[PDB]
């Protein structure tokens, strides 16, 4: 049930939401690679939803960090920066391997508060997690 992933494709990609079900979007290996000073992103499409579901972001993220111009190399996705496997991985192993991490977050007997459509959360119970704002 982790690695053999049971995807039928259903409207996870081209097909509408006109199926209703849940979108389990989780495999493992997802992390870039270390290169002299440029991350070689092979599964940009994996990887970037892992570490961040929405595209936008993912990659405001990258040039928010990529000190070096910035832009994509080779045929695959190898940008230059400072996205070394860093933020990439840390995010995607929090969602991916959220279980290991978050300790079976099934049933906590805490306060527990998801936004942003399973992006953020609370976790002070089962160790720690970031809500969104600082009151
Ligand atoms: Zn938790």
């Amino acid at each position: 049930m982790d690695d053999y992933e049971k995807l039928l494709e259903r409207a996870i990609d081209q097909l509408p939401p006109e199926v209703f079900e849940t979108k389990r979007f989780e495999v493992p290996k997802a992390y870039s690679v270390i290169q002299g000073n440029r991350t070689f992103i092979q599964n940009f499409r994996e990887v970037a939803d892992a570490l961040n579901r929405d595209p936008q972001h993912l990659l405001k993220f990258l040039l928010r960090e990529l000190g070096t111009a910035g832009n994509l190399e080779g045929g695959r996705a190898i940008l230059q920066g400072k996205f070394t496997h860093f933020l990439i991985n840390e995010r995607i192993e929090d969602y991916v391997n959220k279980f290991v991490i978050c300790h079976e977050c099934n049933r906590p007997d805490t306060r527990i508060i998801r936004e942003g459509r399973i992006s953020l959360l609370k976790c002070e119970a089962c160790g720690a997690k970031a809500p969104l704002k600082n009151v």
